[PDB]
């Protein structure tokens, strides 16, 4: 019972037991004799959410008498993970339902496992949207996140026979304690049809789907603050009659599953159609507030568009003001550009969406109207500042030519948002000077930076609550909320006590992990190894392929120098990928294929192993983070915006190796560089490189280890059955590798060689953890969030308890 | 008010924690507080409320059976047609008056409360409504019972009139969250479907799987602290581009989607069958799983299972299928289990009804079960062929396999050849069945076939839905008769009683004035409630005759028409009832009731004296309202057409007199009461097939009765849709010609039967006198005695209303 996870009083400890007893019988039905491991995970889910409702109902009406200004975070995805753990660390309950549930004669930690993981995101994008909804309500924000509440999340990824098979992640199959059904704020959202025009146009003739909102609690640290996140369900309105009632399945597929489309567009219309329809039912929503004229709109509502996905709110908030609410087109157009803003996610060209024309003329006609109108004024304004400017127009132009004319959607967005902001500094720097150069000089004004963070609620008390509690006892509890009060840690650098505890707390983490693996999957590592973690989406740009290439390297080292002592390593590697990524699928199978090879090789033994870590997804990012050794972020430099699984192993006491890319400059920046494991090119060197024309072939002939990994992977060495099988990768970087592997080999394998050797000296290794926890505090997010509540949204933040 | 006696005590001590709790409810499991809690937020709060006194009881209860190891029984129904749970739960757990005072001081009137619950309307019409009156019955006798059915997500569709026309509505009563059932999601088990035999013994691989989830809903008995398991399986893809696999998930799902509202009328669907098949399945893996918590030479011991009709029918190749196959019986010794576990209940004689399933379907969907299905056949006809001899043509006739261009399996053989006991409906339709219907089978098993009469449950049939009636009657002769209906019978000592007499007119009054206000609210319909409620309630069917209800309509206007200052009694004609959405016929009849009204509600001359109306959207929460209203009930339909009957016995527990032919149940209602308390008319069994010997010429009735003509040609004229003039030349054509039901034939009888009835109306010391006559026999009836006589007769078991701790 750790002094971070509170207090267990006597009588807190029993009315828990009273309420758990109360729930098992009355609400789930059981008592002892047939109560299933479920239905005790359930009742301690009901007992704790009790506590939630009444600071749920007083935040809600504070909020209503305050009038303060209203954020609505839109965003397609909301990555949200378990919500038990964190809703009894916000509420300072956790030691007290711990002791509740062992006198009761259980296990907690074994309850918690139970929980399925809303999973309504793909990664970086989803993850940010779900620490923002928790920081924004620790700081006193009156937030609320907006999304779709898909049946079906991210999928759960098996691996069969060392390969991604996907399956439908069904998170609601038994039913889901921390949603609340709104059926009475159902909204009707419209499809197809035409439009007519008059005292001005009328959208008709539309199909209907309503939009069903369930609010789910989101409960600051320890402020009595409960925001809502409220995510909306497709309902059907209200061959012959029978094949009639089936046909509600068609509208009600909108809401059916998350697009596990990782910064990649594909240009579904059933995508399309989710984004248009989390766009008009939110909107209606928000406006059915704001009434409770349109002139302080803007003073009473600011809409954050998390990417493009949402961005056909600017054109469905135009739409709503002028059609419906009668407004001018400017009047209404000045409105719709200061209530909104922009987030950019990432740089790379095949993940800009742009919509074909002729689909939005079918779905939207009304918006593919308001959106020429939008283009044709604001091109207007591109003409004006930068006459006969004619390449300029169509580079900026919302509308690309071509044999199938799209919409730009970021285009859009930059019209008509106030903001646009990157999310790490250099992003930010790249969106100015190269990606939205054009934008940018015509309103320098819009062009902001918002470094990401991550919760430290989450991401450390919640994860790593061993780290937490070591933290707490030298510099108390308060930089829980306020993460910089970490830089004190520097003050025990040389303080023997804290060097053995956090050395202690890594050990008793990675101790931890190894017996959920040996648990779940029979499969053993050793905990006295050094433990390398690359967990992320797998992608090119993200070089898991290089992390490949050293694995080799490595395990080559060994077979010609098999007396030689090296450090032992587990590298561990764990995502999903895309299910119509060819190429990243093939990533998966070698990575277990050489894992097929180094783990049976009774040379190599316990010196070295490679797994595939199955289902990576949040609940499994707070197992492995906190015992990682090794963070690896690895992307080539340009490609990462940010990342964010990178402040989470800094955070959790890992030494980063990593380009100089996204936040990996300013996480550097902060530890020192003296502290941090900054190896490859640059991207200045990533852009002579492309000025020159980059030949993979060129570090094959020169670079001995290197040509023969790449000949074992074509000969068949990793895939003996089928020798050719990795044949696309070996041809994808030879001669078609846009993220440039060969080019970062060389020196990404040396300063693997410091990083081991550093590893070999533990007091060394902790002193760099040290130095890098204690500089990890810019990286939480709610120093992101105040940022953007007091640069862009125009709202103060408190972290002022309410009553 | 109000707070009657036989609504039980208020007590200060639970009124004031039943108010506690529901403010509880509204705060925790709401989120709500009373600034913003809406009307139906109110309604959930007292759901749960109550519901919470039901869980104590249904633990115990099911784990009294655990322990004391009762046979069970296990009704399998494709429908159970509960109608709403709150009243009916408050009722049995004597708490009405307590939450009506607790909601009261909570400044809340409960009734309004109430009638925001959705119907659970997972059944058709009486065979549905039959299965839920039975759960009530079982657990009110003490039975070890389960119901096992299919939750579908859509009941039967919601009716609107638009235009005088029938529009059909998806039910979708799960909308704002069912308090009323419990998800039970440890107990889902795997459905198959398709694949093939293999052989090694016999193996059925390579199936498609849809895992069946059980839904609870609780069924508590009459204040006896006993509740069962009513356990409804929905429709779950297993967990095994991308995007289109995720959504094709709604393939399999969609076997629980919505319920076929084909009354009587068999479709022959694929997606019917697997329906079918996914109840049956998932129900005995149940059943065996629970046996076992293996000696199966016991099974019929521990297990009853009664097929309510054909529809689970199936259950006989499945039990053979898993005990042969997977528990490796002998092919003999399994199927004496069968036998001795399975009872069939059939519930019409009409062959359209019949299920017939083509051997192409089955082959390719459940190809292990129509093996087991030709080698039951085999040796129940090489039975027949050594007990008759050289009788070739009654193996053709019994086999189950049909021939001919279409090959199939009849359902209702199989049901008989793997069922120890079969029944039927009523007294009139198990004989009919054993010298015709069902002859041949009868001849070699004659110790098989039985009678059990319908019933209907006297909680939601009298003390829910008329408790004025529930209490005059209480004052006179206690509150036993609740649960022991034949207590009835002691009323009929006060049939010349002046208070009671007055007192039975003033509940029928108060039911009037009370469903003309519901007309008024919720639709804008005026109706005049010193008329006579003129009620034929029921689904719509040419063999029901809706039509000869029509042409009596009809002729009394004509009549008036004809003599404008001549008094007539004044009624309120009231027909309701649901249309199978493909039965043209049954449409255009919908349509003409509604032409008939607008034509007579609007004619000056006749003004009040008679108004015709269809009652919209009609369902088991409407008979309720309906039915304590009527004064008279329609049960006209073509003798030897319906089975049974049990909106009949509603009626006349409610106070009403019946007009109707001698058909199903009818018989017996006019046996109990006496044939002088009861208006009979028309054709009997005799009479039709009689009729159908020398052949039925409906031309023979329209030359020589007038009255008849004259309707018949404002018919094809276009006198009831003078804008559509031959709108209704399908059912003139079909009168004339095609008419299996002989309406023409009953006309003259009928309209003269009405004819003493209203003659009786004008005298309503005799009308109360009468109906007297009536409650007090009704108790014959009650699906208690119904269910006694399953559970002695058929199950071998012993009710008992003895109270559980
Ligand atoms: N919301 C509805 O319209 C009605 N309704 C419920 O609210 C449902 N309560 C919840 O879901 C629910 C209460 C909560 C407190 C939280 Cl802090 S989170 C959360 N969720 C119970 C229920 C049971 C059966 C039918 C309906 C309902
Ligand atoms: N479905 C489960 O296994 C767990 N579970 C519930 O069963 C749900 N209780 C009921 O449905 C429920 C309780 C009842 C008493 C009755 Cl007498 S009838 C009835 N029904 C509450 C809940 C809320 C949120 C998530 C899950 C659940
Ligand atoms: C934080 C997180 C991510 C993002 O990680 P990156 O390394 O920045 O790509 C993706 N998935 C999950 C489950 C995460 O927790
Ligand atoms: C009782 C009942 C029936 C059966 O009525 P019959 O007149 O016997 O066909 C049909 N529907 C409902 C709603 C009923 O309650």
């Amino acid at each position: 019972q750790i002094s971070v996870r509170g207090l267990a009083g006597v009588e807190n400890v029993t009315e828990l037991k009273k309420n758990f007893n109360r729930h098992l019988h009355f609400t789930l039905v059981k008592d002892r004799n047939v109560a299933t491991p479920r239905d005790y995970y359930f009742a301690l889910a009901h007992t704790v959410r009790d506590h939630l409702v009444g600071r749920w109902i007083r935040t809600q009406q504070h909020y209503y008498e305050k009038d303060p200004k209203r954020i609505y975070y839109l965003s397609l995805e909301f990555y949200m993970g378990r919500t038990l753990q964190n809703t009894m660390v916000n509420l300072a309950l956790e030691n007290a339902c711990d002791e509740a549930t062992y006198q009761l004669g259980l296990d907690m930690e074994e309850l918690e496992e139970i929980e399925e993981d809303a999973g309504l995101g793909n990664g970086g994008l989803g993850r940010l949207a779900a620490c923002f909804l928790d920081s924004m309500a620790t700081l006193g924000l009156a937030a609320y996140g907006y999304g779709i509440r898909y049946e079906f999340g991210i999928f759960n990824q098996k691996i069969c026979g060392g390969w991604q098979m996907e399956e439908a992640d069904d998170w609601l199959r038994y039913g889901n304690p921390w949603e609340k059904a709104r059926p009475e704020f159902t909204l009707p959202v419209h499809f197809y049809g035409r439009v007519e025009h008059t005292q001005g146009a009328k959208w008709v003739d539309t199909q209907v789907v309503l939009a069903m909102p369930y609010d789910t609690p989101v409960p600051g640290y320890r402020n009595n603050v409960v925001n809502t996140m409220r995510l909306w369900s497709a309902k059907a309105p209200n061959g012959g009659y029978i094949q009639a009632v089936l046909d509600r399945n068609l509208a009600e597929n909108i809401s059916r599953v998350l697009y596990p489309n990782d910064n990649f567009f594909e240009g579904k219309e059933l995508r399309l159609k989710q984004e248009y329809f989390v766009v008009a039912a939110t909107l209606q929503d928000i406006i059915r507030r704001f009434k409770s004229n349109f002139d302080a709109f803007p003073d009473k509502v600011a809409i954050q568009l998390n990417d493009t996905h949402p961005s056909l709110a600017i054109p469905e908030l135009m739409r709503v003001l002028v059609d419906l609410e009668r407004l001018d087109w400017d009047k209404a157009w000045e409105v719709t550009v200061k209530t909104c803003a922009y987030t950019n996610h990432t740089v790379i060209p095949e993940a800009l969406e742009r919509w074909p024309v002729h689909l939005l003329e079918t779905l939207l006609p009304r918006h593919l109207q308001i959106i020429y109108e939008i283009n044709q004024r604001f091109l207007n304004r591109v003409a004006a500042a930068f006459p006969g400017d004619v390449d300029r127009l169509r580079r900026m132009s919302l509308v690309e030519e071509g044999a199938v004319k799209r919409i730009n959607m970021a285009h859009l967005c930059i019209a008509g948002s106030h903001a646009v902001n990157g999310v790490a500094r250099i992003h930010s720097e790249i969106l100015k000077k190269t990606i939205f150069k054009d934008f940018y000089e015509l309103e320098p004004h819009k062009f902001q930076n918002k470094t990401n963070g991550i919760t430290p609620r989450r991401w450390l008390v919640l994860c790593n609550p061993g780290l937490a509690e070591i933290i707490a006892e030298r510099i108390g509890e308060e930089y829980i909320s306020d993460l910089d009060q970490l830089r004190k840690l520097l003050s025990y650098v040389d303080d023997e006590a804290f060097i053995r505890d956090v050395a202690k707390v890594k050990q008793e983490n990675k101790l931890k992990f190894a017996a959920y693996l040996e648990r779940e999957y029979k499969v053993h590592i050793n905990p006295n190894s050094l433990f390398d973690v690359q967990v992320k989406r797998i992608h090119e740009y993200k070089r898991q392929l290089l992390n490949c290439l050293h694995v080799i390297t490595l395990y080559n080292r060994i077979k010609k120098e098999p007396n030689k002592f090296v450090v032992p390593r587990t590298v561990m590697i764990g995502g999903k990928a895309a299910p119509g990524y060819h190429m990243a699928k093939m990533i998966i199978k070698l990575i277990t294929a050489i894992g097929d090879v180094v783990n049976h090789d009774p040379v190599v033994g316990d010196r070295l192993r490679v797994i595939f870590l199955e289902n990576y997804r949040v609940s499994l990012a707070e197992k492995v983070i906190p015992a990682a050794d090794l963070s690896e972020q690895i992307s080539t430099a340009g490609t990462e915006a940010s990342g964010t699984g990178n402040m989470k192993f800094m955070l959790n006491g890992a030494l980063t190796i990593g380009t100089m890319d996204g936040a990996n400059v300013e996480m550097a920046e902060e530890a020192g560089e003296e502290n941090f494991f900054i190896f490859g090119m640059r991207v200045e060197d990533v852009d002579r490189l492309d000025q020159r024309g980059y030949n993979a072939q060129e570090y094959y002939d020169r670079i001995p280890e290197l040509r023969q990994i790449i000949e074992q992977l074509s000969s068949g060495f990793f895939s003996p059955k089928q020798p050719d099988l990795f044949k696309d990768i070996v041809n994808m970087l030879m001669h078609h590798d846009r993220f440039k592997v060969f080019a970062d080999y060389e020196e990404y394998v040396k300063c693997q060689e410091r990083v081991s050797a550093l590893y070999k000296n533990p007091r060394e290794w902790t002193r760099m953890v040290i130095r890098n926890i204690a500089t990890s505090g810019k990286f939480s997010s709610d120093r992101t969030i105040a940022q953007y509540a007091r640069e862009i949204w125009g709202v103060e933040p408190s972290r002022q308890r309410l009553p």
